[PDB]
């Protein structure tokens, strides 16, 4: 039989909840404003501490130095939209409701709070209806050049500027609509697929490697090491990709090149008929 799944897109509501001192009750704050959170409900704005706000200008600042020789060129296309409609700044942690309705007007695209980890069904089915899970939290100020979990820098410097693209929110919501009501097996191939594409897909334009993928995108040291030569690459191929195993806390040990995003969406479309 078939497992549930949301048919319409307040039905996240139902999926949305799966699971240092001072930083801990941070961290619970935030949690607890995105578990309260309901569709349809403004997101709920925050006052960053400066030391976070310190963080996201640090990440922000040293991230922006190596954009323009390592992101793609969608990626440098709409970033400048978001610093000057959503109030990208080294000094200024940027709202999610803020980039929410941005992204609404661009893709129709929309954010969701989000305490944590949700399971690849629940995060995939959200894609469905072009809903974007995000934390609100920042990482903590120890490494600002790698952390372990995602935070609201990963969020907004990794994910947002992709989504404001009308053929990578096509391909993400394709992604969330074949996830929809999949076996256990499909959703891992998808959830795997969308890992190596969106979090850490690498693409070739103009004959040259560049980074689209989020987790990439939003730390200093892996997008650095992602183009640096001495990482493994090979083609993005659906069938052989999903075979491959998502790592956490670490570098990824190969990275999948994607020859354009609407080619990484036809793959796709090849791909969950098969399964
Ligand atoms: C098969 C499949 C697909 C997904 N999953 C899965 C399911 C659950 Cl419930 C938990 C964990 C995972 C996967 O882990 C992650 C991690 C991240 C991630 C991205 C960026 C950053 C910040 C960056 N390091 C920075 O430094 O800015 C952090 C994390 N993103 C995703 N989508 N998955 C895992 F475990 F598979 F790898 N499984
Ligand atoms: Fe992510």
């Amino acid at each position: 039989s078939v497992p549930w799944f949301p048919k319409k897109i307040s039905d996240l509501d139902h999926c949305a909840n799966r699971v240092d001192n001072v930083y801990r009750k941070r961290r619970k704050y935030f949690a607890d404003l995105a578990m309260n959170y309901k569709h349809g409900d403004p997101i709920p704005k925050v006052e960053f501490t400066e030391e976070e706000i310190k963080t996201w200008g640090t990440v922000f600042q040293e991230l922006n130095k190596l954009y323009p020789t390592h992101a793609c060129r969608e990626y440098l296309k709409n970033l400048p939209l978001l610093s000057k409609y959503c109030g990208y700044r080294e000094d200024n942690i940027p709202q999610l409701e803020d980039v929410s309705n941005f992204l609404k007007e661009r893709t129709g695209f929309s954010i969701r709070p989000v305490a944590g980890y949700l399971s690849p069904r629940d995060f995939l089915s959200g894609l469905a209806f072009r809903v974007f899970h995000c934390t609100q939290y920042v990482r903590h100020s120890s490494d600002p050049f790698y952390t372990p979990e995602p935070d609201t820098c990963h969020e907004l410097l990794g994910h947002v500027p992709l989504l404001a693209e009308p053929s990578f929110a096509q391909f993400s919501q394709e992604i969330g609509l074949a996830s929809l009501g999949a076996s256990e097996e499909a959703v891992q191939k998808l959830a795997t697929c969308y890992f190596f594409t969106v979090e850490f897909g690498l693409c070739k334009q103009d004959g040259q490697l560049r980074v689209f993928g989020a987790g990439l995108l939003s730390s200093i040291s892996e997008l650095k090491h992602a183009l640096s030569g001495h990482a493994k690459v090979k083609p993005f191929d659906p069938k052989i990709t999903c075979k491959q195993e998502c790592l956490i806390t670490t570098f990824q040990d190969v990275y999948f090149v994607s020859e354009s995003f609407e080619d990484a969406k036809e793959k796709m479309r090849e791909f969950t008929k098969t399964i």
